[PDB]
C-alpha cells in the first residue's frame, strides 16, 4: 500500500531472458505452424474464429520495440499462440500435436528460469 513496498525483486534482465527463451522456441523443428502469422486471406474460418491472433514473428517485434510492459504479458501472448492453436486444430494432427509438445517446451523453460 501507501509507502509499504514488498523488497525489489530483479528485473533487469528479464528482457534479455524472455529473447533467449524466445529464440529457443523459434529454433525448435516443431515451430513451423508458429513462425508466421496465419494467412487470413487463404485459411478459411481463421479471421472469424480467432480473435487475438498471435506467432513468434510478432512477439518478436513487440519484445524488440518495448511493448511488453512486463515479463507476464510476455507469457500471455507466447500461451495465446498455444491456446488459439487447440482451439483450431485437432489434437491428433501434427499441428495439434505441435502444438502440444511447443507448450511443454516453453512452460519447462519459463519455470527454470524465473522460478
Amino acid at each position: 500500500s501507501m509507502s509499504v513496498k514488498k523488497p525489489k525483486r530483479d528485473d533487469s534482465k528479464d528482457l534479455a531472458l524472455c529473447s533467449m527463451i524466445l529464440t529457443e522456441m523459434e529454433t525448435h523443428e516443431d515451430a513451423w505452424p508458429f513462425l508466421l502469422p496465419v494467412n487470413l486471406k487463404l485459411v478459411p474460418g481463421y479471421k472469424k474464429v480467432i480473435k487475438k491472433p498471435m506467432d513468434f514473428s510478432t512477439i518478436r517485434e513487440k519484445l524488440s520495440s518495448g511493448q511488453y510492459p512486463n515479463l507476464e504479458t510476455f507469457a500471455l501472448d507466447v500461451r495465446l499462440v498455444f491456446d488459439n492453436c487447440e482451439t483450431f486444430n485437432e489434437d491428433d494432427s501434427d499441428i495439434g500435436r505441435a502444438g502440444h509438445n511447443m507448450r511443454k517446451y516453453f512452460e519447462k523453460k519459463w519455470t527454470d528460469t524465473f522460478k
